[PDB]
């Protein structure tokens, strides 16, 4: 027990962690960032193949947003963006992501956190409906093991289970689709095609049910990262769009996880052909080194806002750090960055040497998935490859490898039984030869593991 | 450039959207101390500290230090699945020690707005665990602030951050603003006063049915809502109600921590003994967004048992803990112990309060309030009535933007002019406030006649 664990254990409530579990093992203390390794305090390395929180864009010791902060820092440390007032960063970084952004994506709202902005989408749906008379289409349709935030509001756009145990979620009018996972929900035979066409009936069923008078938005991530890594099967997205534009239904696309390169295109807005109402940014966006999201919206939906102002007086919404000049100004260098070094250019070279690593092992016998689009992968582990069937208690063998993996010196993230990696942009060949090959050494220990649990 | 940028892509907040594309921004460039200057090189004192944040004002090297110290160890790392970092550690435990009773754990957020909204999860959760499915309305008060998510703004009570946001959206209940200036009885007494609003929230709570009503959530001073102090008494009474009916006291410091009052929290001030306090601001001097939300070993103790059975304790925001931003906060505290920030305080307060007080027989104002190194000059039509203008805010925001001229930034809630200055704030720079502000007055005196009112 050192000073940093012994303060940890009497006074830390941990985000998404077993608070109970948590007394025994205790923290892992993280000291120290190097490229694409963080280490713990003993001074172990451990290869980061989530990039943290999906978000380490350019790595744990990008010395140039450092010097991005510290060039602010001694300008101007702080001031807020309410009753006028600006900021050349926070300006700077808006007209970029107007820009950045596809299609009539051309005003910013910048909030701290993904949660907080996926918030404010909530709201300023509803506030614009209300502008346009129709206080009725207010419902935000979801769907199931997306992941959109933990406020009360976001978390309920959230469609995984255990994120809504006990918390009363959702709290405001969300209807969760099903997943779009072919793997698991696909009928005997299906085709991809098939699926996306069932997939787009039952929202149109769904809308038609409800009244579409009574539906606001649809928000999705392009890919469903933390509720297991799930790519869009063909087509989806151009189907889903087709049933939003025919209802007048604002699409609202979270790239929280997907946006500045993840997928091999700056947005995953572009791959998959969507054209968003709204887009949602943040982690990459400064690669998590200060806290910072973005909200960005078409002109139509900014000219409702401002309609409002002519009657309403203010938009009454905003956050103290709001458009911090130090967290814009190091988004604006960590994209600067990116496009310098056209990292979205080595994620689509490194991109198939990536997913042939992860495709290697859907031989395993542990394996019954592997799934992924540009830098980011998963492999599902099951107990029976025939049946497609999960374990007896769901991320048992997954929290295993979780724990394991850090004595091979990586760290992963289970999301129940499935495998997720997200390494960061900076990720090089030989970064990925050692990230699989300390998995298949963690693999090889689990599958010892399950045979002495009699868990196959 | 700055300008042309912000007028084609920057949605402000809290702010008129549609008078910001015809005046345009005010572009802030530099801090130096208790002051800022525009991009044009004006100065301005900063008489609000930014938003009530700004306690070491806006250009201490130190906390600059302690970012780019932590900034080249480990520039960002998360808190999940176990993991932890040094700073956030360390903060957690200076924050459990600084909070009074068994306050003692702790759970940090980016704003306050998200920690407030964890504590809404939280006493839902921990209702749901302890098998009272029932309980779980919020109390809350007409003009408090909370926040400006969905849950937050719910518990927000100022009606125009209700407007058009279909706001509340989840159980709460409003009680009336505890102001002795406006809601007071003609001679009635504070003690009184603080009688029939305790009252008012037993009442309440006895006609929906007790076991609906999970946590009282208020300020211990009301700051954006109108600088309103509590009445005598006030705090001993409504956490008696509280008390009485197992209903948890939610304290908001997200402005009053860290010296404002003239305590290191305003529930020390007060006599309030939290079950849960959430700071912010103040803790970090806004220099990084970072909030804290601090509870109870008991609530803790429910938040762990229900980890035994559920899993984990699903909820998080990917930069809690974050080690730059909890490093800043560290070094902040540190600053603000180590110069007695309190003390000073203390001793400036007295100052403060008559450079405000001064004020109290001029024509406009119709009451001034305050405690520590907060204060407000409420102005009024008719000081004999204490009757407002045609349309409130009128007169406010007209000493907004006049005060601006004379080289003072401050803040217009309606009609009442709010001061909130940084804890370095020294008595010439108070001399310099109050000067500045009363040829600010003088203006407005003159503009109120050209208008009529």
């Amino acid at each position: 027990h050192s000073s940093t664990v012994q303060n940890d254990l009497a006074a830390l409530i941990h985000p998404n962690t077993n608070l109970a579990q948590h007394r025994e093992v205790g923290p892992l203390v993280i000291a120290r960032g190097d490229g694409v390794r963080v280490f713990d305090e003993q001074g172990n390395a451990y290869i980061e193949a989530m990039s943290g929180l999906w978000s380490a864009a350019l790595g744990f010791s990008e010395q140039r947003l450092v010097d991005a902060a510290v060039e602010q820092f001694k300008q101007l440390p702080y001031y807020h963006s309410f009753s006028h007032k600006t900021n050349a960063p926070a300006a700077a970084l808006a007209a970029k992501l107007a820009a950045l952004a596809p299609g009539d994506l051309n005003h910013v709202f910048f909030t701290n956190s993904g949660s907080e902005a996926n918030d404010s989408v909530v709201k300023m749906v509803w506030y614009v409906n209300n502008a346009l008379g129709r206080p009725a289409k207010k419902k935000f349709i979801s769907r199931q093991q997306a992941y959109h935030g933990a406020t009360v509001a976001a978390a309920s756009l959230t469609g995984i289970p255990s994120m809504h145990r006990d918390f009363d979620l959702p709290a405001i009018p969300v209807h969760h689709l099903t997943c779009p996972n072919f793997y698991r929900f696909a009928r005997p035979g299906e085709s991809q095609e098939a699926f996306t066409v069932r997939l787009a009936n039952e929202l149109e069923r769904y809308i038609l049910a409800e009244g579409p008078e009574t539906i606001a938005a649809f928000i999705g991530e392009p890919v469903i990262a933390a509720g297991g890594v799930i790519p869009p099967p063909t087509g989806y997205w151009a189907a889903i769009q087709a049933v939003c534009k025919r209802y007048d239904i604002l699409v609202v696309i979270d790239e929280i996880i997907t946006g500045f390169g993840r997928l091999g295109t700056m947005f995953g807005s572009q791959l998959y052909g969507i054209q968003p109402d709204i887009m949602v940014l943040s982690k990459q966006l400064t690669s998590s080194y200060q806290p910072l999201a973005a909200v960005v919206v078409s002109d139509a939906m900014n000219d409702v806002l401002v309609s409002q102002s002519q009657r309403l007086g203010a938009f009454a919404h905003g956050f103290t750090c709001t458009g911090h000049p130090v967290a814009t100004a190091v988004a604006l260098e960590n994209i600067r960055i990116i496009e310098e070094r056209d990292l979205v250019g080595h994620v689509q070279h490194l991109a198939p040497v990536f997913q042939r690593h992860l495709r290697a092992f859907e031989d395993h016998p542990l394996v019954g998935n592997v799934r992924g689009v540009g830098l980011m992968g998963g492999i599902e582990l099951v107990a029976d490859k025939a049946t497609r069937q999960p374990f007896a208690q769901p991320g048992t063998l997954g929290g295993y490898v979780f724990k394991q993996a850090h004595k091979h010196g990586l760290i992963i993230r289970a999301i129940y039984d499935t495998i997720a990696f997200c390494p960061p942009l900076i990720t090089t060949q030989d970064d990925i030869e050692a990230i699989f090959s300390a998995f298949e050494r963690t693999l090889a220990d689990a599958t010892d593991w399950a045979r002495s649990q009699h868990l196959l």
